[PDB]
C-alpha cells in the first residue's frame, strides 16, 4: 500500500485495537477504488489462530445493507412498491393498526414503534404472526424513527415473497453470487467453519444464537475482502452488470427521511459530504442511534447523492463492525473487529483514516 495509507492506518487502528483491547482485527481501506487490507490478532485466542483477510466475521447489524440492497433489486424487477401496504403480503395481519402501514415504513423503521427485537420467545410462524397482530404503535405511521430489527426485519422476509424464495436463497442469487461474494454467508457451510472467528465477550469465545428474523437484520458473515468488494460495489453501482442490482444498489442510498443532518435510505444512512465528524461520531452511540425521533418525508426520495458520507454500524454480543464510504471521493473504509466496543470509538478512527486520506 502507499505509505501515507500504511502510517494513518498504524496510527488510527493500533492505538484503537490498545485502547479497546481487541482481540483480532480486520480493515480494509479503498483508496481510489481499490483495497488495501491490513490485519491485526487473532481469530481464535485459544488456538493462536491469526486473523487473515479469509477470516469470517459477523457483521451484525451491517447486515441491514444487504437486505436494504436486495429490497431495492426486488423494487427494480417490479415485483415490489414500497407504497404497498404490509398486508398485500401477509393478509393475516389483519389487526387494525397495520391498516396505512407500508413496506417503506417498515424498511426505515417508521411504521411507529416496532421494537428493537423480535421477542427472544418467537420460536415459530405463529408466534411471529400473534407477535406482529398484538403489537400496539406508539405513533401513527410515517412520523418517527425507531431503529428497529423488527421493521426491517419484517420489511427483508416480504420483499421476497413475490420471488417465491426464501430470504437466503434471494440473498445468495440475486445479490452475493453476482458481486462475487463468495465468502459471505448468512449459515456458514461446515467446510467454512473454519474460517469463523469467534466473537470475545468478558473473555468468552462466542456466537450469535439464532433469533427470529436474524438473517435480515444481523445474521451475515463475511471476510474483509467480500466486505470491500461489497463497498467497491456501493461506490461504484454502475460497475455492475446486472442493472436490477445496480439499481438497487441506487434505491438502498437514496434519501427517505430526514432528521437532523441524516438521512435514512434502505439499510445505509447517509449524511451530506464534507460531514461534521462529531455528528457521525456522537450520533453512534447506541443512546442516541436508538432513541426514537421525529422524521420528514423526502417526496420524491432524493436520488442516491454521490457527495456523501454512507455509513452503517453492527455489533453482536463479541463483535463489532463499521462500514463507511464517499462515493465522490472512491474512499471507503471496513472495520471487522471480534469484540463489541463502542460505536463511536469505530466512527471516530474511520473519519480520521478517510479525512487524512481525501
Ligand atoms: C445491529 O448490529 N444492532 C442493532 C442495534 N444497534 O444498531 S447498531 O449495531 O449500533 O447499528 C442493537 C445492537 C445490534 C443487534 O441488535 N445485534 N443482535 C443482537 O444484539 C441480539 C443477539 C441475540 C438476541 N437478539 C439479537
Ligand atoms: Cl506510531
Ligand atoms: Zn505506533
Amino acid at each position: 500500500a502507499p505509505q501515507q495509507i500504511n502510517d494513518i492506518v498504524h496510527r488510527t487502528i493500533t492505538p484503537l485495537i490498545e485502547q479497546q483491547k481487541i482481540p483480532g482485527m480486520a480493515v480494509a481501506v479503498i483508496y481510489q477504488g481499490k483495497p488495501y487490507y491490513f490485519t491485526w490478532g487473532y481469530a481464535d485466542i485459544a488456538k493462536k489462530q491469526p486473523v487473515t483477510q479469509q477470516t469470517l466475521f459477523e457483521l451484525g447489524s451491517v447486515s441491514k445493507t444487504f437486505t436494504g440492497v436486495l429490497g431495492g433489486d426486488a423494487i427494480a424487477r417490479g415485483e415490489i412498491k414500497l407504497s404497498d401496504p404490509t398486508t398485500k403480503y401477509w393478509p393475516e395481519l389483519t389487526a387494525k393498526q397495520w391498516n396505512g402501514i407500508t413496506l417503506l415504513h417498515l424498511a426505515t423503521y417508521t411504521a411507529g414503534g416496532l421494537p428493537l427485537q423480535v421477542p427472544d420467545e418467537v420460536k415459530s410462524s405463529s408466534d411471529l404472526l400473534r407477535f406482529y397482530q398484538n403489537w400496539q404503535p406508539a405513533w401513527a405511521p410515517g412520523t418517527q424513527r425507531l431503529y428497529a430489527n423488527s421493521s426491517i426485519g419484517l420489511f427483508g422476509a416480504l420483499a421476497v415473497k413475490p420471488s417465491g424464495l426464501s430470504f437466503e436463497q434471494a440473498m445468495q442469487t440475486r445479490v452475493f453470487q453476482p458481486l462475487k461474494l463468495n465468502h459471505t454467508w448468512i449459515n456458514v457451510p461446515p467446510a467454512e467453519e473454519k474460517n469463523y472467528a469467534w466473537g470475545y465477550r468478558e473473555g468468552k469465545a462466542v456466537h450469535v444464537s439464532p433469533g427470529a428474523l436474524d438473517a435480515e437484520a444481523y445474521g451475515v458473515k463475511s471476510t474483509i475482502e467480500d466486505m470491500a468488494r461489497w463497498v467497491q460495489s456501493n461506490l461504484k453501482p454502475l460497475d455492475i452488470n446486472e442493472k436490477t442490482l445496480q439499481q438497487g444498489i441506487q434505491l438502498a442510498q437514496s434519501r427517505y427521511w430526514q432528521t437532523g443532518d441524516m438521512y435514512q435510505g434502505l439499510g445505509w444512512e447517509m449524511l451530506d459530504w464534507p460531514v461534521n465528524p462529531d455528528s457521525i461520531i456522537n450520533g453512534s452511540d447506541n443512546k442516541i442511534a436508538l432513541a426514537a425521533r421525529p422524521v420528514k418525508a423526502i417526496t420524491p426520495p432524493t436520488p442516491a447523492v454521490r457527495a456523501s458520507w454512507v455509513h452503517k454500524t453492527g455489533a453482536t454480543g463479541g463483535f463489532g463492525s463499521y462500514v463507511a464510504f464517499i462515493p465522490e471521493k472512491e474512499l471507503g473504509i471496513v472495520m471487522l473487529a471480534n469484540k463489541n466496543y463502542p460505536n463511536p470509538a469505530r466512527v471516530d478512527a474511520a473519519w480520521q483514516i478517510l479525512n487524512a486520506l481525501q
